[PDB]
């Protein structure tokens, strides 16, 4: 396992990579990735590139589940890193430093569509650098210095290293751009970005906030009403909020650099350019929660003061009242700080669900219930931590003039406690520090025996 | 705007700096954040804390709904950074170095509950670090030379960053860790993560690959078959695997370090220990996925030009069979090569397939 980084000389981050590590100089990231911005080492699939491989379209994911939304392919969907013709640093980061049988890297042809997804017609079926693995592990950490064709624009680089002891290769494409001559833009410089953050509700609202000379100055400020189901959507209102964007101000643009240098907004993040000689340094993103909220709420019952361990594991028997469309986790720690217990629910508007958990430990001690209360959206909204015990069943009182008839109940003798001996007399385990001698006892060794051992008086004393 | 960051001299990144970069060595990120994760900068709130400013169990939000998910405070919720007592340097990295009045840094009593909401009962409210703004606007980066307070276990510093051309403050959370000198469990290494990567189905199941001495090896595999919804929630099947994993294996034991420094499966992120002197290396996670519209399916087309140039878009959530009909309008008519793609997802977004038409004008 491992993925395409630049944690050391590497020319550019693969496009899985880039969707957890921001990229090295202009911090940006990849959205909207699905399970492998977790796991970007993981972009595996069937070896055989290019004859028997990952089918055309399933390039980009290896036709791994995981990494299914790599394999979407337009002019403006990823993070392109800056590259230049010639030998390039190309740069593996390992987890498992697995027996290597080759690297191959393969680039797009020069006419190449970025708006068709990645296929063996898309790609120079012939690699433009190979590096023999040698079935040996590497580092876990590498570099190949690698010949990069000359190219114009976007171009798509995929790296597969072959893993010698698997039928596996593992497949990272990346997203580079050959600028070279002919600075894009060298009026306008980025200072800002709108990332799909989030999705909005019909009554929020999303702005911007300008950073220059004096502060900020909401002269460039720009606001987007969300008045629709549809705008709410991450992607909608950051292709909106750029478009109005350059609509009203002049002094900034939003959007992704095109093939012409023009700033076009794009349906994923904008970038916010600032034109030089404006005074404009930064620009930063701001939200208006105005629609309308519930009141949400989530009232716990059956929680007792005090549970007496028994036999079974401990249970707490619970009913959960729910204001408002909501989303519930509550979890059990003990005295120690240790989770306990769990119970998620995705209960609706007054549903009365009826809630049961078992502690992995039943101990004695103080106990509580943190209780999270979300929306139906995920939203954190309130956490409420109740308290409650468990304790030890309580000994019965004390009746007659012993407590056990030995060896009986041995492991629970402390100080004070009387047992009653094969010689029928009764006998008192001593206090502090001998109580410990009054559990020592087995067939083999019978010491400590009230009566019969050869050393019960340290242990034990005769009651009369 | 600006972040508690480790770039440079820092000792420990912020939470909701961990929640968008990986930490220094660990590479560990915090996990489930919301929209504050796309912009850790961002997580400002009133001023005056703490007389004033973000009530008792928004602090860690500074009453921001975009960081909302930071106000969950349990023992195992966020990634703690090891710390240790007397001076340390603590950086913040700005996007917009605003005019400051000053810097104030406030650590938790040593008796704080880490599983109440942040409170300001929870912190020692006479600050331990106060550093002069001097109402000029800092470096794009600084760092602060601050005597942190002998402490053991999990702790949580909360760094106040009081800009002086606002009535607003930055408020930035960290997740510090006590470890003192003496290392815990020097016999098991760390050797891979169980991330709650996603929510699977009834059918799914998720299981370990064991790299060793020699390539992975199935013995020490371990799977968990997801046969119920609950289970199929990612913070689910990731304790349930957890716990799993230390019922069948001996040589590798998943969950976090509790308080009582045994390694405890916790419902978030797993981290997965391996017995030194075993051989093992690491340990990945994989899934098995057993599990006119054809198909409950969520689609998403965008037209293109000659100059792959975005023209309109439509998102539609159809149906199995539902034959709904489609109005795009083009925001720029000329003539040349036009694109339309066709993205293909599933009612959970997973995406199937993408198809790229081609017309003229
Ligand atoms: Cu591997
Ligand atoms: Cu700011």
């Amino acid at each position: 396992h491992g993925y395409v980084s630049a944690y050391e000389n590497g020319v550019a981050e693969g496009r899985a990579t880039l969707c957890r590590v921001p990229a090295n100089d202009t911090n940006e990231k990849n959205t909207n990735c699905g399970g492998i911005e977790y796991e970007p080492q993981s972009v595996e699939g069937p070896d055989g590139f290019p004859e028997t491989g990952p089918r055309d379209g399933k390039i980009a994911s290896a036709e791994n589940s995981l990494a299914a939304a790599l394999d979407e392919q337009t002019a403006d969907r990823w993070v392109k890193r800056p590259i230049q013709s010639g030998n390039q640093h190309f740069e593996w980061n390992f987890t498992a430093n697995h027996i290597t049988k080759d690297w191959k890297y393969y680039i797009t042809k020069a006419d190449w569509n970025p708006n068709q997804p990645l296929a063996r017609d898309s790609f120079d079926l012939n690699p433009f650098c190979v590096v023999d693995g040698g079935m040996v592990k590497p580092p876990m950490r590498v570099s190949h210095l690698c010949n990069v064709p000359e190219r114009e624009g976007y171009q798509v680089i995929l790296a597969v290293w072959d893993v010698g002891d698997t039928a596996a290769s593992f497949y990272n494409v990346i997203d580079v751009k050959f600028d070279g001559d002919s600075p894009v833009l060298p009026d306008w410089n980025q200072g800002g970005q709108i990332y799909p953050s989030q999705d909005l509700n019909v009554g929020d609202s999303v702005y911007t906030r300008v950073f220059g000379q004096n502060g900020e100055n909401v002269s460039y400020s720009t606001e987007l009403v969300i008045d629709s189901e549809e705008l709410g959507a991450a992607n909608n209102w950051s292709h909106a909020l750029a478009t109005k964007i350059n609509q009203e101000q002049t002094m900034l643009q939003a959007g992704q650099l095109n093939a012409e240098g023009v700033i076009s907004p794009i349906y994923g993040t904008n970038p916010i350019y600032l034109k030089q000689g404006s005074g404009l340094k930064n620009v930063e993103i701001d939200y208006k929660i105005n629609s309308t909220a519930p009141e949400y709420d989530l009232e716990v019952y059956g929680l007792e003061s005090e549970y007496i361990i028994g036999d079974s594991a401990t249970q707490l028997d619970l009913t959960l009242e729910a204001t408002g469309d909501i989303k519930t986790e509550m979890t059990v720690y003990n005295h120690h700080h240790e989770s306990l217990s769990s119970h998620s629910a995705e209960l609706s508007d007054g549903q009365v669900e009826a809630a049961t958990m078992t502690l992995s430990k039943s101990e004695p001690g103080h106990h509580m219930l943190v209780v999270v209360v979300k929306d139906q959206q995920g939203k954190v909204i309130e956490q409420n931590t109740l308290d409650f015990h468990l304790i030890e069943e309580q000994t019965p009182p004390p009746s007659g003039e012993y407590d056990f008839v030995f060896p009986e109940g041995l492991n629970t003798y402390t100080a004070g406690t009387k047992v009653l001996a094969s010689d029928g007399a009764v006998y008192q385990c001593k206090e502090f520090p001998f109580s410990g001698y009054c559990t020592q006892w087995s067939p083999s060794a019978t010491q400590f025996e009230p009566g019969k051992g050869s050393h019960w008086s340290e242990a034990w004393n005769k009651v009369n």
